[PDB]
């Protein structure tokens, strides 16, 4: 491997090599307080790695700096590095995490997302093995046979305890290269650099406060460029493997080019744009949460006052302090200790408290107050978690111009759904009537109301009507399920009418009124039974009676029998082939087999399964996970497909619209007020379709906040 550190003199040769390269890889080395929030004023680009072949790369130092001694070469001018990247973009480009690197290039070098589109090994390799980690380090060990070296390297003698050796940097680089056969780890590189400066501090060479700082800017470029350049060469080497795999699977090659890479691009642009944040409304949520956390402590106090009487004065902060808490629950109330900490003290944790909301205390008369007391503690920690996750940890991250840049990981689930972070939009409570009535402390805590559309802009939101049921009927292919969905009939009333055999003449509207709570028991089944259903799952999860569970499950399969036969074939094909192929998209959902069974003849499998109960537990969990992913993953790709198609049409019609967020069965676009009209039209046209004869419909809304 040839590692080049580019200088003003070497730049024309690096440009010549890039121009001649058949395909190039781009990797960025950066620094920030949050190196992920590129939009904070402290964020900086340190260097750019450009690999022209799997064995040749060029490092462009941009913001490297000198620690105590003068060893760094002159950083290249920002315009020189930008011209190198622009020349590299003319050739076919490959990235490992294009969503990050393309946003780095746009923020630090002003190279718009328009120019920076390229291939992404991390996205393509997710189609090769979704159960494999996304890490470039991890994939390099898996396909390229290159483990990272995490040994402890000790430096050569850089002194002669009086004079620094003139060639000390060449001596240090050579000590590093002697152990770099498969490539040194970042931790090991830091340890050697720190050890080298510590030897210098022990001699009279340098005098620094304490330890060497963990700052890539200070790592000598001659050594650091080896690390950075290996990442770019490994990305290119991994792409060679991807092209071979795509030869074997042209259905996945087309799924990658038409849906996966374009959807990644759409969501990279969405993170880049960022949603505007109402800081005033955030303070109201923060102040309302803070008020309610305090409210819940007074509730706990008045409850404790009745629970332990006059001894309740002897406790000032029972909820917060786990000292006063374990004394109350166990020592005083006589609660059965069904969990302890590593140090053997009785555990007052979230998990342990969930258990005591079934269990009972010594005086069974105090039980309704003890229940109320633990419920107050649950609500207290519930409200307390909302603050520590999204009021302050959401306000920290807001860029100078008040926008929040939510990250989306296009390949963030084994099913194929998008992951979301900073903020995880899934874990933002959309205050649904059931969500609230279960956990009522959420009432009024609308976090999405603080996510605002810019002045002159609107949010055009569109939600797939009862998608889970549509997708279920589509993937399974039950005609009864499909026809009811197309006829707009209450699928749940059809289930309850078959499971209980009551009122076989009350229309779907009349049945809802008369046998109300039996229709809602079927509404639970129609949704939970798609992901594999047994009487055990209905009881050990929903609190169903043994009589009720059998009534419902026999009716669900009597009414929609193709669901049963479909489910039989999914579990049968998974047990034999070890994977399933997605109906319309062709995504392969492979099973995450236990380490035993991996590279083992199927005839040798029963020996493993029949003996090892841990491996069989992994096997059967992996089997259910694949079946579940067939439904979530199918709708994930349907939504992904709609996003790229609607976004392509906004671009085509010259509209000021861009898909800003997507969560659950919902797509939100940030559109200019005049364009909102047509944006909503395009949204519904690209969203509504007829999957396997099952009709998908979607109703649009013009919101000014992401709120519900």
């Amino acid at each position: 491997r040839s590692y080049h550190v580019v200088t003003n003199d070497t730049l024309p040769s690096a440009l010549d090599a890039i121009a001649q390269a058949p395909r190039v890889a781009l990797d960025t080395e950066t620094y920030g307080s949050n190196p992920f929030n590129l939009y904070l004023p402290d964020f900086r680009l340190v260097g750019v790695a450009i690999a022209t072949s799997p064995t040749e790369a060029w490092y462009f130092p941009v913001d490297h700096q000198d620690f105590l001694l003068r060893y760094q070469p002159a950083n290249l001018p920002r315009e020189a590095v930008r011209q190198a990247v622009l020349e590299a973009l003319k050739r076919p480009v490959v990235y490992h995490n294009a969503a990050y690197d393309r946003r780095v290039l746009a923020v630090t070098l002003d190279i718009p997302l328009d120019q920076t589109y390229g291939d992404d090994t991390m996205v393509a390799l997710h189609l090769v093995d979704e159960n494999h980690p996304l890490g470039l380090k991890e994939w390099a060990k898996t396909l390229l046979g290159l483990e990272e070296v995490n040994a402890d390297i000790e430096p050569p003698e850089l002194t002669d305890v009086h004079k620094l050796k003139p060639d000390w940097l060449q001596r240090l680089k050579d000590a590093f290269l002697a152990v770099h056969n498969g490539g040194v780890s970042y931790s090991a590189l830091y340890k050697l650099l720190n050890r080298a400066f510590q030897q210098l501090k022990n001699r009279g060479v340098v005098s620094y406060t304490g330890s060497f700082p963990n700052d890539f800017r200070l790592f000598p470029v001659d050594i650091a460029a080896i690390y950075a350049l290996d990442d770019a060469m490994n990305t290119l080497a991994l792409w060679e493997h991807v092209e071979v795999f795509f030869e074997l699977h042209p259905k996945l090659h087309a799924l990658y080019r038409e849906i996966e890479l374009p959807v990644n691009d759409v969501m990279t642009r969405a993170t880049h744009r960022g949603v505007l944040v109402d800081k005033e409304e955030l303070r109201r949520i923060k102040e309302t949460i803070q008020a309610r956390i305090e409210e819940k402590a007074q509730e706990a106090q008045e409850l404790l006052k009745a629970l332990i009487g006059s001894k309740a004065s002897e406790f000032t902060n029972p909820l917060n302090s786990p000292q006063q808490l374990s004394t109350i629950l166990y020592d005083l109330l006589g609660y059965p200790v069904v969990e302890t900490t590593p140090n053997g003290a009785p555990s007052t944790s979230k998990t342990a408290i969930a258990k005591l909301l079934t269990l009972s205390p010594k005086d069974k008369r105090k039980a309704p107050l003890a229940k109320a007391f633990l419920e107050a503690k649950q609500a207290h920690e519930g409200l307390k978690k909302l603050l520590s996750t999204y009021t302050d940890s959401i306000l920290e991250e807001v860029d100078p111009q008040g926008r929040l840049h939510t990250n989306f990981n296009t390949v963030g689930t084994v099913s194929g759904r998008m992951s979301s972070s900073n903020p995880n939009l899934q874990n933002l409570p959309r205050l649904l009537p059931e969500e609230v009535a279960e956990k009522p402390y959420l009432q009024g805590i609308d976090i999405r109301k603080a996510f605002v559309a810019d002045p002159g802009y609107t949010f055009v939101s569109a939600d797939y009507a009862s998608m889970e049921l549509v997708v279920c009927a589509a993937v399974s292919g039950d005609p009864t399920m499909r026809d009811l969905l197309n006829q707009g009939r209450d699928l749940h009333a059809y289930t309850a009418r078959y499971a209980f055999k009551v009122g076989l003449d009350l229309d779907d509207k009349a049945f809802k009124e008369q046998y109300k709570d039996y229709r809602q028991k079927a509404k639970v089944v129609n949704f939970a039974l798609i992901y594999g259903g047994t009487e055990f799952t209905l009881i050990k999860n929903f609190g169903f009676s043994e009589e009720e569970a059998k009534q419902l499950i026999q009716g669900y399969f009597e009414a929609y029998p193709v669901v049963k036969t479909w489910m039989e074939e999914v579990y049968r094909e998974l047990e034999e082939k070890g994977f399933v192929e997605y109906p319309i998209y062709g995504y392969i959902k492979r099973m995450d087999l236990p380490q035993a069974l991996r590279k083992l003849p199927k005839d040798k499998w029963p020996l493993v399964l029949n003996n090892d109960p841990d491996a069989r537990k992994q096997y059967y969990a992996s089997l259910r996970s694949c079946q579940n992913a067939l439904i979530q993953g199918f709708s994930a790709f349907v939504v992904k497909d709609a996003i790229v198609q609607m976004q392509r049409a906004f671009e085509a019609e010259g509209l000021d619209a861009q898909v800003i967020i997507q969560v659950h069965d919902e797509i939100v676009v940030l559109a200019k007020e005049e364009h909102a009209e047509r944006v909503a039209q395009i949204m519904v046209e690209k969203m509504e379709r007829e999957v396997n004869g099952v009709l998908l419909k979607a109703e649009p809304e013009f919101k000014r906040t992401l709120s519900k």
